[PDB]
Formats: C-alpha cells, sequence, structure tokens
C-alpha cells in the first residue's frame, strides 16, 4: 500500500522479528545497530522514522507513485520544500496544490502559478487558464488561451470577466474571424464580425463564399445591418449567379428585396422570355410587365428607363460563355423596348443595333 | 471536448449557419428568437452566454464529467456556489479545492474540512 517496504520487511521469519525486538530493547535503554533496520524508527525515536520515511520516499520511484512521495513530506512537515522541489522535476499536481495554502497564501499563489506552466506543456491550457482565473489574473487567462489556439473559451472567459465595452474582447473576435478566413468557414467568420459590433465586413465575408445562397444571405444580412446599397449590390450579384442551373423566378423574387433593382427585374423577365423562346414579342413583353410586375403607366415608364441607361457592360468579346452574353443582349433589348415609346425611335433603333452588334461580335449565330 | 454541444450545433449545414448569422444581426441591432439558439450568447451579450454555459453544465451529466461541470462556474465566477453545492452531492474533489482559497481563506478551510468527510 502506502509503505510496501515496511509491510514487506515486517512479516519476516519469527526469529527476525525477535531480533528486531531485541535490537529495539537495546536501543531504547541507553547505537549503530538500529541504523541497519530503519523501520524501528516507528518505535525508537523521532530522528529515525524521518530516515525511514526518506528511505520509503526514495523507494517510491520504482512503482511510479510520486503522489505518496510528495505526501510523505507532509507527514514530515516540510511542505515548503516538497512544493518547491515538485515544480523543478515537473511533478507538481492538483493534489499537492490542494495543501498549498497550508504553509501560506503566497505559497499557494506560487504553487498555482508554477502548476500553470506544467499544465501549459501538458496540453492543459484550459485548466491553466482557469487557474490564472483563480488568482483573478483575468487578462492573462485569455492571452495564453488564444495563443494556444482556443478562441471560444477565451471569448467566453473575457465576456464573463470584462464588461462589454472592454477593448480586449473585440480583438479576440477579429483575430478568430481572421483565422477563420483562411479556413473557408465564412459563415462563422461573419458571426464573429457581427459580434465584434462591426458588421460592415460581415456581409463581405459572407459574400466571399461565392454560392448563390451565400450571396443572398449576405444581401439580407447587409440589409439588416443598414447597408442598403451594399445589400442592393449583393442582390444584383446573386441574381446572375442564381440563373445557372434552373432558377429564374427565385432570382426574380430575390431581386425584390430592395427597391432599386426594378430595371434588373424587368431585364431578367426578358431573360426568362428569351430562354423560353428557345423551346408579338415586343407587345407580349410589356403585357407581362403590366401583369406580373404591376407597372402600367407612362409616368414611371421613363424613370424606370433612365436608371437602366446609366449602366454600361464590357465589350463582350468572343471568349465568354453564352449566359452573360445573352443577359447583356436581353438588357439592351429591354432598353430598346423601353425607349421605343415615350421618346423618339432613335434611341430604340440605336439600342437594337447595339444588341445585335453585341450578339454578332461574340461569334454567336 | 469541453463544449461538445457547441461544436456539435456549430458545424451544421451552411443554411443553418446563415440563419444563425441573420438572427445574431437581428438581435444585436435593436428578442425571443435568440432564446432558441443559446450558442449566440457567445456573441450576443453577457446575459445569454451565462444561460448557454448553464445548458452545457446540465448537459455535462450524460458524459460523466463533473470536473468540467464545476469548472464552468469558475468561468461564470460563482466559485462559492459551486463549492457549496459540490459537497452536498458528494462531488467535491482535489481539483475544486485547488481554487478553494481563491474566494477566501475560510472558504478553503470549509472546502478541505468537507472534502475530509467524502474521503
Amino acid at each position: 500500500s502506502l509503505l510496501p517496504l515496511s509491510t514487506s520487511l515486517d512479516h519476516r521469519s519469527k526469529e527476525e522479528l525477535h531480533q528486531d525486538c531485541l535490537v529495539l530493547a537495546t536501543a531504547k535503554h541507553s547505537s549503530a545497530d538500529v541504523e541497519e533496520r530503519f523501520h524501528l524508527g516507528l518505535f525508537t525515536d523521532r530522528a529515525t522514522l524521518y530516515r525511514m520515511i526518506d528511505i520509503e520516499g526514495k523507494g517510491h520511484l520504482e512503482n511510479g507513485h510520486p503522489e505518496l512521495f510528495h505526501q510523505l513530506m507532509l507527514w514530515k512537515g516540510d511542505l515548503k520544500g516538497v512544493l518547491q522541489t515538485a515544480a523543478e522535476r515537473g511533478e507538481l499536481t492538483d493534489n499537492l496544490v490542494a495543501m498549498a495554502p497550508a504553509a501560506g497564501y503566497h505559497v499557494w499563489l506560487w504553487a498555482v502559478e508554477a502548476f500553470a506552466k506544467q499544465l501549459c506543456f501538458q496540453d492543459q491550457y484550459v485548466k491553466a487558464a482557469s487557474h490564472l482565473l483563480s488568482i483573478h489574473k483575468v487578462y492573462e487567462a485569455v492571452e495564453l488561451l488564444k495563443s494556444n489556439h482556443f478562441y471560444r473559451e477565451a471569448i467566453a472567459i473575457a465576456k464573463a470577466r470584462l464588461r462589454p465595452e472592454d477593448p480586449v474582447l473585440k480583438d479576440l473576435y477579429l483575430s478568430w474571424g481572421t483565422v477563420l478566413e483562411r479556413d473557408g468557414h465564412y459563415a462563422v467568420a461573419a458571426k464573429c464580425y457581427l459580434g465584434a459590433t462591426c458588421a460592415y465586413d460581415a456581409a463581405k465575408v459572407l459574400a466571399k463564399k461565392g454560392d448563390a445562397a451565400s450571396l443572398r444571405t449576405a444581401a439580407e444580412l447587409a440589409a439588416i445591418v443598414g447597408e442598403d446599397e451594399l445589400s442592393a449590390s449583393l442582390a444584383l450579384r446573386c441574381a446572375q449567379e442564381l440563373l445557372l442551373a434552373n432558377n429564374w423566378v427565385g432570382a426574380q423574387e430575390a431581386l425584390q428585396l430592395h427597391e432599386s433593382l426594378q430595371g434588373q427585374r424587368l431585364v431578367f423577365c426578358l431573360l426568362e422570355l428569351l430562354s423560353r423562346h428557345l423551346e408579338p414579342f415586343v407587345e407580349r413583353v410589356t403585357a407581362v410587365w403590366k401583369s406580373i410586375f404591376s407597372l402600367d403607366t407612362p409616368e414611371q415608364y421613363q424613370e424606370a428607363f433612365q436608371k437602366l441607361q446609366n449602366i454600361k457592360y464590357p465589350s463582350a468579346t468572343n471568349n465568354t460563355p453564352a449566359k452573360q452574353l445573352l443577359l447583356h443582349i436581353c438588357h439592351d433589348l429591354t432598353l430598346a423596348v423601353l425607349s421605343q415609346q415615350m421618346a423618339s425611335w432613335d434611341e430604340a433603333v440605336q439600342a437594337l443595333l447595339r444588341a445585335v452588334v453585341r450578339s454578332y461580335d461574340s461569334g454567336s449565330f
């Protein structure tokens, strides 16, 4: 058990025990004979059981039980010495630090501070951070935790200690988000940026994913945080990225989140009509605009055109997939069918010529 | 690890994370929607991550890890309460008594005296 050597050399032959008793009688009544048998320190005097305990401690190596090794000094009473020598060999543990304040408060503080290091090299940074929290080392309990690549617990501790207006918590959010940027987890990065009371970059990091659903969610987030033009740009960008597989009406309703993409809405209507034509038109277009989009009056029919003539697309060279080529052609056709009525036909014929030239240029027959 | 529930309901589908981000944006800018998802307490405010930690603690029974259960209150800061309730259920341990003198000397004395009985 705790003293295997004593119980081993205490159940010997009866003659051995008789000799031990004789030696004890000789030593008690008065002494190099008692030195050979250390266990008589249990009965002889105080100066001998100390040596017996020391022998037991140095014998407590082969069984790998440093807890009893360090507890024996508590019986001897040298708590300070065993605490000091335990950290040097990397043997300080929770058991030893339990009686750390027995010798004094400063002794306990030294014990926990030293145990923090060993827990650091023993992949126990959470326990170390808790121990630094014990002496109310609030600021230090988070820097090592985040440096050890543990941001969730660090932020939890910082919020538990520090008030929300503290400057040493937003840095945790920004650092965790920046780390997550390269990891490809843009949603949680946007969450971290949102929690850092700076949502301007949250929409951008959410949009950085590139998926149409991610683009739309970034648009909605930017609308929520008050970035109206940013949300409008995000919706416009998700519009084309939604049209690839089979989605036409989904992008039609996605363009509705802000009241600045009505021209894009009626252009994507032409996209749908031209795509269906691949399975008159100039009047069916405006009829569908009147019916579905509920825009039937010359009044706004001009101001819905002036916002569509202000944007220009690239030259649309030969090397490009036909999708955005058709999108640009249909946008120009929409501009033509707009300008054909409220003004002279010069703009209509010019826009029709522009559309036909764009279609011809990119080798598209 | 220490918070299996958070890392479980934090690696969900991308649409779920987008909805969580939308709810966080709605709650930050001003709220019964944030109550359903407790992990937003990590980002929302102080009054919510306390409830998240409490939920984690009450979920720390099925895995049989009372050490983390009692360490979570150290993060929350109620060392006295966790020390007092640990002895009643027979869960006071060497780890808990390590930070016993953090709240005070008499607290440590009570902690060791109570741990003596359980031992």
